[PDB]
């Protein structure tokens, strides 16, 4: 997250860190949202590589013991069957991860609530992106979980020629684009939390930013629209 602030450690208890095994250690690669005690929602592109993955719930500082973490292996990966890794603009950037164990819930570890199917946010709706991704274009990962306030940019504006044009689909949510605040590499797969009827819900799964940089004016961060995939999610969980 470029232009973020440090999150309070109990603000976003559904955020997870998706990590892969790297030598004798683990490296953060993406975010995710805990959606059942044994299921995480993330981006398909985060799991393209043939790596050993784990999830960390209750994580705040990637580089320090928080006293709240639970570490769990990924047992099964179910990528959306229409996903194509060389065509992120087509959409379908979503995957579900079945965890090897069911995590225990507490103020640091909670299920993300998802929007009702079909819900589309009005332009300029209030949302926060969260993650440990780069804090500058071509920078480095955050140590502590960051949040940034990123208002939605509706489809009509986001798919206009000076924004994303054809590359953004109605199956996506755009947010931000102010040139200061954005998602960045390492935020992919995590939540976009939007405040609706008094309750935050996870409306987006972080998918992509501009090849020209993270915080680029009129290139809002682009998310998979969770509300387009409610039946898919429920079908995967029911059949696994
Ligand atoms: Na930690």
């Amino acid at each position: 997250v470029v232009g973020g602030t440090e999150a309070q450690r109990n603000s976003w208890p559904s955020q997870i860190s998706l990590q892969y095994r790297s030598g004798s250690s683990w490296a953060h690669t993406c975010g995710g949202t805990l959606i059942r005690q044994n299921w995480v929602m993330t981006a398909a592109h985060c799991v393209d590589r043939e790596l050993t993955f784990r999830v960390v719930v209750g994580e705040h500082n990637l580089n320090q013991n928080n006293g709240t973490e639970q570490y769990v292996g990924v047992q099964k990966i179910v990528v959306h069957p229409y996903w194509n890794t060389d065509d992120v603009a087509a959409g379908y950037d979503i995957a579900l991860l079945r965890l090897a164990q069911s995590v225990t819930l507490n103020s640091y570890v909670q299920l993300g609530v998802l929007p009702r199917a079909g819900t589309i946010l009005a332009n300029n709706s209030p949302c926060y992106i969260t993650g440990w991704g780069l804090t500058r274009t071509n920078g480095q990962l955050a140590q502590t979980l960051q949040q940034a306030y990123l208002p939605t940019v509706d489809y009509a504006i986001c798919s206009s020629s000076s924004y994303w044009g054809s590359t953004v689909k109605n199956s996506m949510v755009c947010a931000g684009g102010d040139g200061v605040r954005s998602g960045c590499q390492g935020d992919s797969g995590g939540p976009l939390h939007c405040l609706v009827n008094g309750q935050y819900a996870v409306h987006g799964v972080t998918s992509f930013v501009s090849r020209l940089g993270c915080n680029v004016t009129r290139k809002p961060t682009v998310f998979t629209r969770v509300s387009a995939y409610i039946s898919w999610i429920n079908n995967v969980i029911a059949s696994n």
